[PDB]
């Protein structure tokens, strides 16, 4: 089997991407944030505290003839941005782009933090990291990809995120029309539960490539590109007037600037992020200070190849017995 679904930016900045997901019988379609940095499929639901729902579409398990309470199971998750959610668990039929999993753990939110409430466009998350990170207790649950894997034509999914445009998540096949050149594959460590890999270096604009190992995670659920402070300083030093602002929370730059590109290495191959992809617009409405799309990871503990980086590539998440990542230009 295979699946193919379009993923759409939630706003004009590509702050996140939503993909429609069918849950239950008859189908209830919710728009989920596919997140290769986490491993829980959770939704706003009929159980979510009413004051914490503000425009989201909710899953109502009592209206699904295939929903079953997973008795005793609870979940609770905290994300790197400080947001969180928690609740109980049903199993139900879940379909993405024509690919159906029966018995998928659907984690129903009883509580969500304010940033989720405040984002009316995201009805939940669909985790695509390794199932060892799944938070369901006392019986850990498998991700959608893990449950689908054996049925897929090939044990892979691909992320093809658009810049200010829709893109595609495919399951079970590699669309050879969706990229240029060849796909370069690189090793993955699953020791932290992430799609963790080592970039071979970087360049700023037309500058020379610096060969240096940068360990980080391919994370579709993170908006920006978070890299070591040395690398980020070298980038922003090429933008007149750019500075790190403690009050804003990162590097800002004059909105009148033209940003240089940023290149990252995948083995001997190179992925070029155009400068425009690094512009996240005014820090507040009407400001001439703009927020940068490349930020320091120094306070995180891990480097994160988020959407800014991934949207410049066609990315293969290869879930073979020994997982690997593939990157191609497009």
């Amino acid at each position: 089997s295979t699946g193919s679904a379009t993923t759409t930016p939630i706003d004009s900045l590509d702050d996140a991407y939503i993909t429609p997901v069918q849950i239950g019988t008859p189908a209830q379609t919710l728009n989920l944030d596919f997140d290769t940095g986490s491993s829980d499929l959770w939704v706003f639901s009929s159980e979510t505290t009413a004051s914490e729902v503000d425009g989201q579409t909710i899953y109502t398990p009592s209206k699904s003839t295939t929903a079953k309470l997973l008795s005793g199971a609870t979940w609770s998750i905290s994300y790197g941005d400080g947001s969180s959610s928690s609740g109980d668990v049903y199993t139900d039929t879940v379909s993405v782009g024509g690919l159906t999993v029966t018995g998928q753990a659907v984690e129903s939110a009883k509580k969500v933090s304010s940033s989720f409430t405040e984002d009316s466009t995201i009805d939940g998350l669909l985790g695509l990291a390794f199932s060892t990170l799944n938070t369901v207790s006392p019986t850990q649950q498998k991700t959608f990809f893990d449950n689908a894997k054996a049925s897929l034509d090939s044990p892979v999914f691909t992320a093809d995120l658009g810049y200010h445009a829709p893109g595609t998540y495919n399951f079970g096949f590699i669309d050879t029309t969706a990229y240029t050149g060849s796909i370069t594959y690189t090793a993955v460590s699953t020791k932290q539960g992430f799609w963790e890999w080592t970039s071979t270096g970087y360049a700023v604009g037309s500058g020379t490539f610096k060969s240096t190992s940068i360990d980080g995670i391919a994370d579709t659920g993170t908006t920006l590109l978070y890299l070591p402070a040395t690398v980020v300083s070298a980038y922003w030093a090429q933008v007149s007037g750019a500075k790190s602002s403690s009050s804003v929370g990162g590097y800002v730059f004059p909105c009148s600037a033209t940003l240089p590109s940023f290149t990252f290495g995948v083995g001997s191959a190179r992925i070029v992020i155009p400068g425009d992809y690094i512009d996240f617009g005014p820090i507040s409405t009407g400001s001439s200070s703009c927020f940068g799309g490349i930020q320091s990871s120094a306070g995180i503990g891990i480097n994160i190849f988020g959407d800014v980086a991934l949207k410049a590539a066609f990315v293969v998440f290869n879930g073979a017995t020994t997982p690997t990542l593939g990157f191609a230009s497009k």
